[PDB]
């Protein structure tokens, strides 16, 4: 019948001193809880294995590297995959990826989709990196993603995960219609990812009180206009003196929010998902083939 | 000058037999009221000179042709232009455009921008035509725009209207991120247009109660993600037995709705507009040149 | 830890010819589904055993009486109670109650709370009856609740249901702050009920497009201002030619909608409920004892 | 006359040393701008003449006293009244009222209504005082209103202001359904006031990201359920190192927001107001006399 139960595993803060073993325990706990509630897939936050390190300027490269994964899964994260396979619940995990290619230490803000058999189905590397590249004194806390990561090199793919077409986005990506549209054009039925969104923005603080609004607006508009179910898992709460936005959510292809977290701690929410619901949009008001006039969208792709 | 006062002139229903002279009287009234309240520009609905004729299945070309404009403006509509120049308030007027080229008729769902001097400074032709192509007996009312209009051939231009960079969308266009983005990439500070949106949709009636939601969601998301002020003028009310959506609105570049109509009759709303407000988005979170990666958006422009 | 999983069992239309046995099958199905997802309690709609008969004017008293329950549970509804006890999931059921007292045939729009042991814990009879008392020709469909029911005679009680303080409201009641406040003052941690809300209102059709908005606004404001979790189960869809509002929901004590249905058919939604969350409001911004000045609210209770 | 144009004059921060003369200049500017745009009444913030002093723990009564008004208006504030009479635009002004009775000081958080003739036609004193009573060291800023003000002693009156029945609320009051209902029962057509709402709350910081939501939710629900136009004027921005909420608004009796500010500085918004619109609610769904059952609301007035 093409139905399933989707879950979002919101994370509370992760301390700089908090170990990966300790984080995995928290992830295993949420995954198990989701499974008990019938979930077949659970979405975890962006960079969900450590504290959001981009908030600090590093001078020691060994220290910076400590926040990156060189294996996936490694012995420490392995338990999550084993449990996922055991309980038959896939997941989307975000983490910092360090890979050496041709003499270059490549760093990506990454996310992976694992199916209900514990097998990695696909990867995505954050294409829209927000923030800045150089330390900025006027900021109460940094957001050096442009310094610690390079734009993703995998485009915006859509993978078959347990009979569901799933596309991945990572945090800031959710605000760009292009990311949603490319995956929408690739037939995504579910577009999911996580985020680390401070409720304070140094560059434009006059938008602080609109942090939730902008986050939900992006999720709802993206889902609706592409007729795709969506889910966003944030890492929220006061993490290392920086308040992070909560309001993790699951959204229907109509843009209707069907599930929303209300705490700023580890929290699991779930919602029944009918993949055929996407047709109400993609076969009608948003029947791409019947209505789109791409001959007029060229500027969007100009370099 | 970077400050101005924008207005929206929502229309109540226009009867099948209501003359353009009578409609012009209503338009003049709203333009006059808007100017008295400081507005120097007012947005009117899509096809603001006639009843929404695409709701009927025509069998006589002469009857169909009667709903189109062969000149803009003709003697009947000219008074609106004269008053706009007198009071110093430009406008966006929607209408059905009939052009005869070498004995061949061309039909467009059109909108024009007139500056505070009463001069036409730009035209746009609806690119995204909603509805169906053939008569469908089950529908209480049809929506045969695909038959009565050709997709626009002017692309999504942005024009300078009295020191303001303005782009035009027409009804359905507002639901397509591509329309907004093209104009966003062309630097539009204001994106505006009108609409005739029935609160009932025959093919997907399960979205009827979401009519306001989808409309406002599209306007808010479009404004926010392109950092553009926006305005949507609807023709609402029970027109020829078909209930049309109201909730005409003016929206800030943050996506915040600053003005909204509450009736289903002719109604004017105004909002102070600072063209520099756009910078809060376009020079930061949505600084296009700094964050976009167009090399990965190619699929959006593929035919 | 004072936690539980609350569910809402939205109903699709119930035909005039649809039997109670057939309705009970649908209710049993949702209750079972909820239980499988970990729900300890499920809220069903107002008058959930029959079609919304108040929409018709009856001349035959025997026919009117056919829609009322004279027993609760009777042999037909008994299965629901048995299953509730089996699976350990309580519920809130709405139905038309007919009881003869002192020679008077009393009719109430009623709802009952049954605990996880299948035992009826408390009853509530609708105090705010909307609509009219006499047949009204100008209406496309009637809403004769004032004719078929008499205002409830049990006040707005709050009962202990499996260690949770629960208050009941029935449809229109949710729009009156007095109903919420009385139960709020009685310590309700969960305020729940169901509804039959046509998306069309004959008296004031200009509010039709606001049906969802007003319903959700009432649920959110009631929850927030009383620091109570809440849930509303509607019977939606096209029932006997009258479209009924969907958007069944579960709301947190902060007023945040945590679960929302998206179809207009039988649909189950669930949300984790922490009764202590009520304290975030009732012990602070809405600490009644510390902030209320009842010496100034007298007019609210004047006859 | 049943038509008018209502305005809201939102204030940006008022410094601790900013004089009343300087504040009056800002108020005159907004009143003048509002009138030029057709407004015949403008709502100003709570304590609109000084910085929000309740944020500090005072130890000197003379310093505290300096923030209160001993006369209304005194020579400094009089110019505002004169301009209101000149331009024909009344206003709602909030301020700290200090009264000396038989050698005894009485302190109130007050608001007055002045008609378009510049005459004071009504007064209200804040009944719901938020915050705490004793100094709390952990808080970055205090909120000692319970110490610097006595709960209002005028109840929730409704006054006739230039053919409009208006009621007053002050900040926190807007979150209490009782305040709105009393004025609703007294027939208010417009319920207005101002507010100083920090976007951060020390005791319950987990609701910080919901500050706008709770504010707007309270205004929308209050208007809808009492069928009253409403307006809330906030003093927003970073005032003395404390960020205050913006989103000043004008709301229709349907609960629909018709105007909203987007900056955190002095800002004027206006909306056309039809006093008869109230009837859409008060003569139908919320026809008090026809639907209310006050005999069951007694608990709300119990001391
Ligand atoms: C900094 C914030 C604007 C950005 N955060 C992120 N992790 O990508 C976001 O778009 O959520
Ligand atoms: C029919 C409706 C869906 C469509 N109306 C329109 N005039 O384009 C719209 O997009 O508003
Ligand atoms: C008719 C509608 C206004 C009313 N319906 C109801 N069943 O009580 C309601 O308040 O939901
Ligand atoms: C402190 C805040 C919660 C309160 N402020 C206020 N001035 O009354 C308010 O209710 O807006």
């Amino acid at each position: 019948t093409r139905q399933m139960i989707l879950a979002v595993g919101q994370q509370g803060p992760i301390a700089r001193a908090e170990t990966r073993e300790q984080v995995v325990v928290r992830l295993l706990d949420m995954l198990t809880k989701a499974a008990s509630r019938g979930a077949n897939f659970i979405v975890f936050p962006e960079l969900a294995l450590t504290t959001f390190f981009p908030r600090w300027h590093f001078t020691d490269e060994a220290e910076l590297d400590s926040f990156y994964e060189t294996e996936m899964p490694g012995p420490v994260v392995r338990p999550l995959f084993e449990k996922a396979a055991e309980l038959g619940i896939g997941f989307n995990l975000g983490y910092a990826e360090l890979v050496v290619e041709g003499g270059v230490k490549r760093r990506f803000n990454t996310s992976i989709l694992v199916d209900k058999s514990g097998k990695i189905v696909g990867k995505y590397r954050k294409i829209h990196l927000p923030g800045h590249k150089e330390y900025e004194a006027y900021r109460p806390f940094q957001h050096l993603e442009k310094r610690y990561f390079e734009p993703g090199d995998l485009g915006f793919p859509v993978y078959d995960v347990d009979a569901a077409k799933m596309g991945m986005f990572i945090a800031n990506d959710r605000r760009w219609p292009e990311a949603w549209r490319v995956m929408g054009l690739r037939g995504a039925e579910i577009i999911c990812g996580g985020y680390n969104t401070p409720t304070h923005n140094p560059p434009v603080p006059q938008h602080d009180h609109l942090t939730s609004f902008h986050h939900l607006l992006s999720m709802q508009a993206g889902s609706y206009q592409n007729g795709a179910w969506s889910a966003a898992a944030g890492k929220a709460g006061m993490e290392e003196n920086c308040m992070l936005l909560g309001h993790s959510c699951i959204v229907a292809p109509t843009g209707e929010i069907v599930a929303l977290t209300t705490t700023l701690e580890d929290e699991v929410i779930t919602a029944a998902v009918d993949l055929d619901r996407c047709r109400e949009l993609r076969e009608h008001i948003f029947n791409f083939k019947q209505h789109r006039q791409p001959q007029h969208y060229g500027l969007i792709a100009e370099l």
